[PDB]
């Protein structure tokens, strides 16, 4: 139980990425632990809210690239695919607390959280195109809808990174805060606010908010994943990926 810590407090389940030497790069075993932690907590009436964080300095550099190179996953049927499906379908409040880098799925998973808090100077990007890859986790749908095409394109067709401050201005984050522990403390207070509300009013509000979009999102995630899986096995991406290793 070495790389994903699962602190079960009062009504609040905390998934804490703990792989600091690798900038919390997500392995198949981390995705698997998070997918099952979500799916259990989903059924655990004791659990009211989930918090996701990498701690005070780092959120996640995204997918482990070695994993991408050695064993290209089919996104649907894979640990990453099961993590994506689990978070997407998670019916209770999910809160992210982000410091430092949030890269690739480090940013896109935030598009499925109910509240997102970031350090002002966190570093967010979607470097898919830089790596011969394409958008993932429904970001090709969510981001143009939220931001319009041109602004989304800056993030997805150019892979432009952006600060936590900028994430809050655009509404990807709910607030940009003092970097470090403050981000987590404020996220914990938001979780405590949810504890004061009727569990089913919250849960049902969240379902109504996703209902008009979820079928299209399910279908977009499937198209993206087929493109992404194919590209991982093509030379363009293999070259860019092993180039990042051996930088
Ligand atoms: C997040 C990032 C900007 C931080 O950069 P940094 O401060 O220079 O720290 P490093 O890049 O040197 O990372 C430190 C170590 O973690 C490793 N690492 C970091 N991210 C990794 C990743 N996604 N996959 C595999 N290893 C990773 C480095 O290879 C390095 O390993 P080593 O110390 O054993 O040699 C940079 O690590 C990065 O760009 N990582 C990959 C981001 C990415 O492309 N994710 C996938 C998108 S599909």
């Amino acid at each position: 139980s070495e790389l994903i810590r699962v602190e079960r407090e009062t009504g609040l389940l905390t998934l804490r990425l703990d792989r600091q030497d690798k900038k919390n790069a997500l392995t198949r075993a981390m995705y698997s632990r998070m997918a099952e932690a979500l799916l259990e907590a989903q059924a655990d009436t004791a659990v009211r809210v989930v918090l996701i964080t990498g701690g005070d300095a780092c959120f996640t550099s995204g997918n482990d690239i070695l994993d991408f190179l050695e064993q290209p996953p089919s996104l649907r049927d894979s640990p990453v695919g099961r993590f994506m499906s689990a978070l997407l379908e998670f019916p209770k409040p999910v809160i992210a607390a982000v410091n430092g880098p949030a890269v690739g799925i480090g940013t896109t998973l935030l598009l499925h959280c109910d509240l997102v808090f970031v350090g002002r100077n966190a570093r967010l990007k979607m470097p898919f195109v830089n790596l011969g890859l394409t958008p993932e986790f429904g970001s090709s749908l969510i981001l143009p809808r939220m931001l319009g095409h041109a602004k989304a394109a800056e993030l997805l067709m150019l892979g432009q990174d952006f600060s936590g401050e900028q994430a809050a201005a655009w509404g990807l984050a709910n607030a940009a805060l003092e970097d470090g522990a403050t981000v987590l403390e404020h996220a914990r207070d938001a979780a405590r606010r949810f504890l004061h509300l009727a569990p089913s009013a919250v849960v049902e509000s969240k379902r109504l908010m996703k209902a008009p979009f979820i079928e299209e999102l399910r279908r977009v995630i499937a198209e993206e994943g087929d493109i992404f899986s194919t590209r991982l096995r093509s030379p363009e991406a293999i070259e860019a990926l092993s180039a990042f290793m051996h930088r």
